[PDB]
């Protein structure tokens, strides 16, 4: 009816917001999302401690590739941005050789360590980076680089 | 019934956009918001004149802490972002010692001047910075640093 | 009662539109005409990679086909403090015959800088825009920032 004219504009209005929001989310912010989690590449060079705080400030933590799918998405995300490396949510700060995720959940069978890694170079590497290939590498926590945050859609 | 379905689907859609828009504002853009104002930290080093112009171009002005609540929000904002200092919307450009806000409104009883400030060091300091503590300090206007914009929701 | 609910839904939608407007303009710093949206991507890439990146977001390298579009892009560049960016013009497949990223032919309107295009050393088949807004042909293997254009359709 006559309200449908006003309402009909609203179907278009709501539809328009959906399209533009998609644009902002994808084309502008360049964010990645699965069915349960959202991933965000933050292009600010920080050390591991500051990177984790930044992720927590946004309501998440450093990305935690616990399976093949998550790691692959993160790798593709890295590739398209033309980045060589980012911090991720893996470390062995609390006990050398004993790696855990940022949520303190234990490391498991799945991993993407590059050959020879983790090697704890110079006995000063307790944090983990992901390279464009998707592989993992332990590095010094005082190292400065970009990082990626993970958000649970809960 | 189909009309009830379409309406219910549009309702979920509107709810989804509300949630996604909220995520972008907080997790991605990292903006701070009260009931009347929005605050945006711009991480581009500029001089005071350019900072104000940039804020005006976005439809706002350099932040104006006119009460303790606003100053506290801005201070926490700086802290969480890991910044040491930012330009804010306070100056005494037109008359030495006569400080005004970016909207040309006069300085009042409330202030957060650090001890000894404003001191007009070397008679060359007519702009104002906020440090991580929340305190104010006058500095040279040709100084380059990050800045914070304020937007009126009406 | 139904008209009240409709009006209430209108306020919610208008509010969402307003907040979306704020993010798009005040934060992202995107530029927009009545038909197109422009986005400055600050990642140094070569022309082929820049174009691929633009299509990956659902658009293409900017195509200033009139004075208004070209002026907007220039102001965008000025505001971003950039000296140069890749844009959607080239003569890769045929020398001297420049086309836009949509394969549309070159026309009367242009913003070539004085003396351009010169095809310097026979290795310049792509186009950059400088801060003034002028165009200059350059080598496609050059690496620089670029600007993407999106159709509101
Ligand atoms: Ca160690
Ligand atoms: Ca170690
Ligand atoms: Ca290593
Ligand atoms: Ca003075
Ligand atoms: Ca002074
Ligand atoms: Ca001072
Ligand atoms: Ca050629
Ligand atoms: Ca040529
Ligand atoms: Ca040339
Ligand atoms: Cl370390």
């Amino acid at each position: 009816s006559q309200l449908r004219k006003a309402i009909g504009e609203m179907d278009n209005q709501v539809s328009q917001l959906t399209s533009e929001l998609k644009f902002i989310k994808n084309a502008v912010a360049g964010v990645r999302e699965t069915e349960s989690k959202i991933y965000l590449l933050v292009k600010e060079e920080k050390r591991y401690a500051d990177a984790q705080l930044s992720c927590q400030g946004r309501g998440g933590t450093l990305s935690m590739p616990k399976d093949e799918a998550a790691n692959g998405l993160m790798a593709a995300y890295l590739a398209q941005a033309g980045l060589a490396r980012v911090f991720i949510g893996i470390n062995d700060l609390e006990k050398e050789g004993a790696f855990v995720y940022s949520d303190h959940s234990p490391m498991r069978t799945f991993n993407k360590w590059r050959s020879g890694e983790p090697n704890n170079a110079y006995d000063e590497e307790d944090c983990v980076e992901m390279v464009a290939s998707g592989g993992w590498n332990d590095v010094a926590c005082h190292t400065t680089m970009y990082f990626m945050c993970e958000f649970d859609k809960e």
